């Protein structure tokens, strides 16, 4: 009956500050793929919402004591009804929150500057000159932290070693990719987006694994099943494919 609290994060092209001469406020400040997805779910399901940015600007991971941060924490403490963001569905975070069915599929990969003909994530693990990392307290960071693959255990020992190999967000990871010999372990769909706009950047190698982005809710959320059915209906008619095309289309690279 009331307006849901939506926690989210600035992540292009998923959630961004709309451009305007006016000073914007409320939901009107935001636009992007996830905002379109939210508009569509709110229309189908008949709910309203208030979008709030998570104060610590993080997706969510556990520390050594087991406490969460990020949007995951927001759902745990019930300070948000939904998390609408490129939020990875992981069985680790299922210990604390719940997820709708995925609205987008992706995989971890490598964002690197075209110049060295490396082709594999293994090529990074067996050296030290090219520093590499991922977004701190994210699902890509946690995937290497908890992996049992001998190659990925090798890479996590690196990132655990260097202080600033773990970056605050994708923007600063991409910037570091352009200004240093650095490789960013980043998710497939973002790499597609960045490398279409930054012709100096390329995807290195295929996908490391497979995951899906879902809308997160508190455990036992009454809106969660309604969201899942709505998302599944949208994928049947390929409306989420159209929606990705709308926000990913652009210049292209020679
Ligand atoms: N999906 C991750 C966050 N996250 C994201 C991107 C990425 O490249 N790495 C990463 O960890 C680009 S969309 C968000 C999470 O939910 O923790
Ligand atoms: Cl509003
Ligand atoms: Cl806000
Ligand atoms: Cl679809
Ligand atoms: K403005
Ligand atoms: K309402």
């Amino acid at each position: 009956n009331r307006s849901l609290i939506v926690t989210t994060l600035l992540e292009e092209p998923f959630v961004m500050f709309r451009k305007s001469d006016r000073t914007l406020y409320g939901n009107d400040r935001f636009e992007g793929y996830c905002i379109d997805l939210l508009k569509e779910l709110a229309h189908i399901l008949g709910f309203s919402y208030e979008i709030r940015l998570v104060e610590d600007g993080k997706y969510g991971a556990q520390d050594d004591k087991g406490q969460w941060n990020g949007m995951v924490k927001e759902l745990i403490d019930h300070k948000a009804d939904l998390a609408v963001a490129p939020l990875t569905i992981t069985h680790v975070r299922e210990k604390a929150i719940d997820f709708s069915k995925p609205f987008m599929t992706l995989g971890v990969s490598i964002l690197y500057r075209k110049g060295t003909p490396i082709d594999s994530a293994d090529d990074l693990a067996k050296q030290t000159k090219i520093e590499y990392g991922a977004v701190k307290d994210g699902a890509t960071m946690t995937f290497f932290k908890k992996s049992k693959i001998s190659t990925f255990e090798k890479m996590w020992a690196f990132m655990s070693s260097k202080p600033s190999a773990l970056v605050k967000n994708n923007e600063e990871g991409i910037q570091r990719t352009l200004t240093a010999d650095y490789a960013l372990l980043m998710e497939s769909t973002t790499i597609e987006y960045i490398t279409q706009r930054n012709c100096n950047l390329t995807q290195i190698g295929g996908l490391i694994d497979s995951k899906g982005y879902g809308i997160g809710t508190p455990m036992g959320s009454p809106y969660r099943d309604k969201i899942t059915i709505a998302i599944l209906q949208l994928q049947e008619e390929d409306k989420l494919h159209i929606m990705k095309e709308k926000w990913w289309r652009g210049s292209g690279c020679p």
